[PDB]
DNA sequence: CTCTTTGTTTCTCG
DNA sequence: GCGAGAAACAAAGA
């Protein structure tokens, strides 16, 4: 998932598990806990969930006063709230059990990660990752964004995917954003003019905020605790190879850019 | 049978 | 430093 989908999951967990005492924690795949599973089990059993935050595509569980569990879902990670008697599913890896149910993490590809760190280590953790600003008008400063684009010869799509110019875009929303802002994904960033940078800046904020309002995009695998998003119905290019651009009627094309499948209108997004 | 594709991140190689 | 390619892993389609 990308930022919109992670935020939707964050909001649903906030509503449902805040205030819950963790009775026990179990793993069938303890190796995805990067800080040590038996260590996490010992520290968190008997603690109460106080909050759930997010930074970029990362979930942050706030547990007791001084623990933060940082969870990344990578490509296929999924959480569900289940009854205590729910049967195991094939790709279930970890569970936190409460009095009235359990929070299960599943990940077919085993890419997702958990890391237990202290409250005062959360800010340093994300500085070390080099995560850029959240995609909001208040945090995403167009002036610094412009200056960074000016000095680079990186192609715009790969650069945006790095999470360093702005946090939260992945393959779906980077494609949607570039189509909205009429920029070709292979455009070298130092070639972008000020007015194009301004439309790109605003289009990143607008599309992600729309995706969040609509509960994310459900394409193949995504749902927020069993709830389908509605953003998939608004996609203009991603997965739309061979269909006609809603603006000009040209056929959406798909190419490969830096290892990634890339969907664009060849008329609206001039090379 | 092989080869390609997939909502992420982070490594090696030259 | 960089870009290209690939690994971590599983499943599905051609
Ligand atoms: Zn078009």
């Amino acid at each position: 998932p990308e930022l919109p989908e992670v935020e939707t999951v964050r909001r649903e967990l906030e509503k449902r598990i805040v205030g819950q005492k963790i009775i026990s924690i179990e793993a069938t795949y303890p190796r995805m806990v990067l800080t040590g599973f038996e260590q996490l089990k010992k520290e968190l059993t008997g603690k109460t969930i106080q909050g759930i935050s997010r930074r970029g595509k990362y979930l942050i569980f706030e547990i007791g006063d001084d623990f933060r569990l940082i969870s990344h879902l990578r490509m296929e990670g999924k959480y569900r709230l289940a009854t205590l008697d729910a049967p195991r599913e094939k790709h279930d890896h970890l569970t936190m059990k409460f009095a009235d149910g359990q929070l299960i993490y599943a990940d077919v590809r085993k890419f997702g990660t958990w890391e237990l760190i202290s409250t005062d280590q959360v800010l340093p953790y994300f500085l070390k990752k080099k995560i850029g600003p959240e995609p909001t008008y208040e945090d995403f400063d167009e002036k610094l964004f412009r200056e960074k684009l000016r000095k680079s010869t990186k192609k715009i799509k790969p650069y945006l995917l790095e999470q360093t110019l702005v946090a939260g875009l992945g393959n779906i929303y980077v494609d949607e954003v570039l189509w909205l802002a009429k920029i070709h994904p292979e455009k070298e960033t130092n070639q972008l003019i000020e007015s194009s940078i301004h439309l790109l800046h605003d289009s990143i904020i607008e599309i992600l905020q729309k995706a969040i309002k609509l509960g994310g995009s459900s394409i193949r695998t995504y749902s927020a605790l069993g709830s389908t998003g509605k953003m998939q119905n608004e996609l203009q290019v991603y997965g739309k190879t061979g269909e006609k651009c809603s603006r000009c009627g040209a056929e959406i094309q798909k190419i490969k850019v830096a290892g990634r499948g890339t969907h664009f209108c060849p008329v609206c997004q001039q090379k």
